[PDB]
Formats: structure tokens, C-alpha cells, sequence
């Protein structure tokens, strides 16, 4: 139908949005820390600890296949890096530190977001 296309084409531009917005939080961690899964070879508990592992690689192959329906569903994924961080290392970690800035500095990013989402519809 031509709803489905019109359905289809809104999921292109909010994909295009939440690349720029991906794009924009990982500037954010320059250090790398959240670019990658935690490896299960070199931190084999981790799955003990953290239920739901996210990682911004992770983030981006969802992403590409249009898996974000709406943005909140992008945030919860965002959030999970930081949360997960913030929970298995201590907070004097180089690890907790990191993802407390990117959490602060991504704020910013996410609250400009929100309103370019509802904004363009």
C-alpha cells in the first residue's frame, strides 16, 4: 500500500536521525570503552552480572536493519551501556568514570533529540 511506504519511508528518516544521534554519543567516548561487547573470553562471569549486555557496535547493527521503532526504544539501549557499566565496576574505575561523562555529555545530545523527533513527527 502506499500507507506502508509512506509508514516505511518515517523508519528511513528516524533511522538516518538516530544515526547522526549514535554518531554524536560515541564522539562522546573517545576513549572506546563502550564501542565493543565485554568479551565473555576475557571477563567470563560477566553474563552472571549483567543480564541484557549493550555496547554501541551492538547499537549500530540494530540500527542499520531499522530495529529502533521510536527513539525511546534507542535510549533504553543507551542507557543499558551505562547502567551496566555503572554497575559491574566500582565507581573509582577508569571504566564507572567513562561512562558517567558519557552519560552527561550525551543528555545534551538526547534532549535535542527528543525534540527533532516530535518536532519533525
Amino acid at each position: 500500500s502506499m500507507e506502508q511506504v509512506a509508514m516505511e519511508l518515517r523508519l528511513t528518516e528516524l533511522t538516518r536521525l538516530l544515526r547522526s544521534v549514535l554518531d554524536q554519543l560515541q564522539d562522546k567516548d573517545p576513549a572506546r570503552i563502550f564501542a565493543q561487547p565485554v568479551s565473555l573470553k576475557e571477563v567470563p562471569d560477566y553474563l552472571d552480572h549483567i543480564k541484557h549486555p549493550m555496547d554501541f557496535a551492538t547499537m549500530r547493527k540494530r540500527l542499520e536493519a531499522q530495529g529502533y521503532k521510536n527513539l525511546h526504544e534507542f535510549e533504553e539501549d543507551f542507557d543499558l551501556i551505562i547502567d551496566n557499566c555503572m554497575k559491574y565496576n566500582a565507581r573509582d574505575t577508569v571504566f564507572y568514570r567513562a561512562a558517567v561523562r558519557l552519560r552527561d555529555q550525551g543528555g545534551v545530545v538526547l534532549r535535542q533529540a527528543r525534540r527533532e523527533v516530535d518536532s519533525i513527527g
